Parts: structure tokens; C-alpha cells; sequence
């Protein structure tokens, strides 16, 4: 089973996974994924969900880890974001931290809850401002010293100043500032310790819109920290995502991000990629389809076959576009609204296959494209805004192919313009 960024992910019961703003905890060889339940299409608090898996693909929904409490700061009128859980060895206790806020983000607190088992349910113990100052986007990092010292990483002072501060021995309170990046406008933080060095991954502040996420490193959490560098090509806006959790994996890591859909928040998707450290620093591997070997601490990227859209057969009013951002320097434009392209001679062993559509969409809103395989009934594929007419991203579609040769037609029947199609990759 494969990790396929941007698809609609469902749990073992077949229900949409609702765990945005991910926090991960490993117990044994089980991964616990905590997140925000947005099934109600709202930024206000419904639950902190809890899912488990052995392989980072096949997730079983457990009891919710945190439920709202009326008349408190975790009421259903309030905001609970970006939950994180670490285990406290001294107390044999799981401690959850989260961003605790009002609906207009004017309160800027953390909240804390505890449990004796990983999915809890957890008992909320209150919300507070760390050292009396704002905390909005946050994460928690647990170091590998004998004391397992933990730290809050947080956007402070109306998001302008990024802070790292040490937690007490219970992981209940922030008690000393460790470093601050004044004017850094960083949010969505996480830290992975790799080769003895601390690596901070963070986004800048653009609300729900994605932006180029950055890495910084230091030999001490007190700094000095290096200046920001990109984890992905800047035009792609972190391949249309925002950092949520950075999970170590052998000699590398896994980038776990959210693709926020602010007009329909429960349909926000999950963008998980290998975070390769072979250059000495974290770089996203743009892997449409990949898997993890947990015991070996490795990842494997699926190989596919590319087909350029411009080499297909156009029908109707579609055109050939030229641009440096496209594979082959070309793409097919004016798709939909009477224009089609058919990609022929797609060889396959048949059955269900992931097919990545590489496209550009310069609008600020989603487009979509109809897809028919071998003349079968049409499906509709969402095409998010890509960041520019010359900026290509990819979305996955799990198509049923025939054993042998296949033809795939794009854009038939739809009155709206689809995105511009650069190529497809058949896995
Ligand atoms: C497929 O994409 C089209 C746009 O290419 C969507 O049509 C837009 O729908 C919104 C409503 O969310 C309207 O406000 C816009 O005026 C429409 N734009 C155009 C150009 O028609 C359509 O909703 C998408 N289909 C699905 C199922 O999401
Ligand atoms: C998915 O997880 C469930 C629960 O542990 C397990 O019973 C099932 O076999 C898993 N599916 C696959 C394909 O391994
Ligand atoms: C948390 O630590 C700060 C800094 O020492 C202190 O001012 C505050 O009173 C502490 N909070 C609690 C609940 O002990
Ligand atoms: O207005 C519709 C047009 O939008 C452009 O962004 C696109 O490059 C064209 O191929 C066509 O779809
Ligand atoms: O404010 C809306 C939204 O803004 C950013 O995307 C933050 O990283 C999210 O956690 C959320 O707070
Ligand atoms: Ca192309």
C-alpha cells in the first residue's frame, strides 16, 4: 500500500480521514496520528482524532483523543489546532499540547491535556499564554538527552516573532525562553534532530494559502540558527502544502503537510513526502506514490512511465502551450469547453493504477478535468490552483486500466476550462 499525496484518504472503515494539523507519536511500532477533525467544514473545535497504523498507509480510527467541553476554552465555539503528543517517562503519561484560541485568533494560547494511554481519551487541564506571551501555531519537540527535555516551538507576538522555549519536567508548563527569531513571521513549525543537529521546518505567514516552507539548523536550540533555505522549489509553494509534522525515518525523515481547502475545510488533503537528508539538509522528494519500510527505516519511490500531453491527439479547440515550467517545454491548453486531448498507447498490466496528472492552473480557485479510460464512463479530477500558468504541480487519480494498451481522454463534456495538462505519469 502506498502514500499518495493529495488523494482522498479513507480509514479502514472507509470513512474520510479527519486529522489535519498532524501530530505523530510512535509507541512500539505503531504510529498514532492525532489531528483536527474537520468533518463539519469548520475551523471551530469538533475533536482531536486518533488514528493508528503499522505502515503509515492503512489507518484505523480509534476513539477521539480530545472532545469539546462547553463553557471552557475548548468549547465548540473555540479553536483547537495542531495537536502534538509526547510521552513523559517520569510520570508514565502522554501529554498533548495544542494551539488554543478564539474564533478570531485573538486569544493566542496553548492548551494541555493528559492521558495514560496513547489515544486516551485525554483530560484537558487548561489553556495559557507561554510566559504571558502569544502562542498561535505551535509544535512540541522532545530531545534525545537522558532527561528527554521537551520544548515548545511557537509563533508569538501576533505571529511576528518565532520562539523556542523549554518545558518543565512534567511537560505541563513553559518555563524558560531558549531562542527567538524576531521578525521572522514563521508558523507551522516542526523540528527533526538529524546527525546531532536541530533542523527547524516552518512556513511563513499567509493564512490558509500555501507558501515556500523553509529549513533552519543549529547545534543548540538556543541558536545561532542558519538563515532560511527552501525545502522545495519555491514556485510550487511546498508542492501546495503547509508543514504539519516532520517525522524521523532512518537516516532521513518524512514531511507531513496539509493542503488546506478553506472553502471546504473537511476536504483539506494530506501531502506526505520523503524528506531526503542526503545533501546534509532536508529536501522534499516530490514522490507521487511511495512507501515506507518501517523496520529498515527506509522509503521507496514508485517508478512510473511518463507521457507528454502535447504528444497526444488533440480534439476540438485545445491548443499547444509553450513554457519553461513544463516537461518538454510544452503543455496542452484550452482543455475542456470543447477541447480534448487523448493519450494513446499507455501500456499497463491493468487493474487499479495511480496516474499522476501534471498540470498548471494560474487561477486562484480550483479547476477540474474529466477523464475517460478506453471510452469508459467519465470521472472528474480536481485541479487545485498551482501558483501560476508556468508552475506545474500534480494530483493523483486511481484509474482502472486494461491489461495491454490503453487510451485516456481528457476534457470531454465539461463546459468549464480544465487546467493546462503538461504530462501524466502512470504508476
Ligand atoms: C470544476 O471546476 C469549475 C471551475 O473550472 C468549478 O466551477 C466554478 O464553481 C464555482 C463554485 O464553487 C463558481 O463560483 C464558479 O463561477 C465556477 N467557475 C467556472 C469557471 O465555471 C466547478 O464547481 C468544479 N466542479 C466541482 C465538482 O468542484
Ligand atoms: C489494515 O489494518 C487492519 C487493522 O490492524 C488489519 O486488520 C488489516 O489487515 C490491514 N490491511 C492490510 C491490507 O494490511
Ligand atoms: C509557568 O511558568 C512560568 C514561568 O516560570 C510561571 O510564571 C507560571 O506561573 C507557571 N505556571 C504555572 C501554572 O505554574
Ligand atoms: O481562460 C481559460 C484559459 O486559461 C488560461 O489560464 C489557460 O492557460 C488556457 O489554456 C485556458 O484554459
Ligand atoms: O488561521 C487559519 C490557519 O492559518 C494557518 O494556515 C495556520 O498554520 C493554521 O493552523 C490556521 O490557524
Ligand atoms: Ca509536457
Amino acid at each position: 500500500n502506498q502514500i499518495v499525496s493529495g488523494a482522498a484518504w479513507t480509514d479502514t472503515a472507509g470513512n474520510t480521514i479527519q486529522a489535519h494539523g498532524a501530530g505523530i507519536l510512535q509507541v512500539g511500532s505503531t504510529f498514532y496520528w492525532f489531528g483536527e477533525d474537520k468533518s463539519h467544514n469548520s475551523a471551530l473545535f469538533k475533536a482531536v482524532s486518533c488514528y493508528t497504523s503499522s505502515d503509515l498507509v492503512n489507518w484505523s480510527r480509534q476513539n477521539d483523543a480530545l472532545s469539546p467541553i462547553a463553557g471552557t476554552m475548548i468549547s465548540t465555539s473555540n479553536v483547537v489546532e495542531r495537536p502534538k503528543v509526547i510521552f513523559n517517562q517520569k510520570n508514565s503519561e502522554y501529554v498533548m499540547w495544542f494551539h488554543s484560541d478564539s474564533s478570531n485568533y485573538g486569544a493566542a494560547m496553548v492548551g494541555v491535556a493528559t492521558a495514560k494511554t496513547p489515544c486516551g481519551p485525554y483530560t484537558y487541564k487548561g489553556s495559557f499564554k507561554p510566559l504571558g506571551a502569544d502562542s498561535r501555531d505551535e509544535s512540541i519537540f522532545q530531545d534525545d538527552d537522558s532527561a528527554q527535555t521537551a520544548y515548545l516551538l511557537y509563533a508569538s507576538d501576533n505571529n511576528q516573532n518565532f520562539k523556542i522555549s523549554r518545558l518543565d519536567a512534567n511537560y505541563y508548563n513553559v518555563t524558560a525562553q531558549v531562542s527567538v527569531m524576531n521578525g521572522a513571521t514563521l508558523e507551522a513549525p516542526g523540528i527533526v534532530k538529524h546527525n546531532g543537529e536541530y533542523f527547524l521546518i516552518a512556513s511563513h505567514t499567509s493564512g490558509w494559502a500555501p507558501n515556500p516552507n523553509k529549513w533552519f539548523s543549529a547545534s543548540s536550540l538556543a541558536g545561532p540558527w542558519s538563515a532560511q533555505q527552501d525545502i522545495a522549489p519555491s514556485a510550487t509553494r511546498t508542492w501546495y502544502s503547509q508543514n504539519a509534522f516532520d517525522l524521523p525515518l532512518g537516516s532521513n525523515a518524512i514531511y507531513m503537510g496539509d493542503r488546506w481547502r478553506p472553502s471546504l475545510l473537511g476536504s483539506s488533503r494530506y501531502i506526505w513526502y520523503p524528506l531526503d537528508f542526503s545533501s546534509g539538509a532536508p529536501q522534499i522528494v516530490h514522490a507521487d506514490v511511495w512507501s515506507v519500510n518501517v523496520q529498515a527505516g527506509t522509503y521507496s519511490v514508485a517508478s512510473g512511465t511518463s507521457y507528454e500531453a502535447e504528444n497526444g491527439q488533440r480534439g476540438g479547440s485545445s491548443t499547444i502551450l509553450s513554457g519553461s515550467g513544463f516537461s518538454g517545454g510544452k503543455a496542452v491548453g484550452y482543455l475542456g469547453h470543447g477541447g480534448t486531448v487523448t493519450i494513446n498507447n499507455v501500456q499497463s498490466n491493468g487493474g487499479s493504477h495511480w496516474v499522476a496528472l501534471y498540470f498548471a492552473n494560474g487561477d486562484s480557485t480550483y479547476r477540474n478535468v474529466t477523464v475517460s479510460v478506453n471510452g469508459g464512463p467519465s470521472v472528474l479530477v480536481d485541479q487545485p490552483d498551482s501558483g501560476g500558468g508556468n508552475v506545474v504541480i500534480s494530483v493523483p487519480v486511481k484509474l482502472n486500466l486494461n491489461s495491454g494498451e490503453n487510451s485516456i481522454t481528457f476534457g470531454s463534456g465539461q463546459s468549464n476550462y480544465a487546467a493546462d495538462l503538461d504530462k501524466i505519469i502512470v504508476y
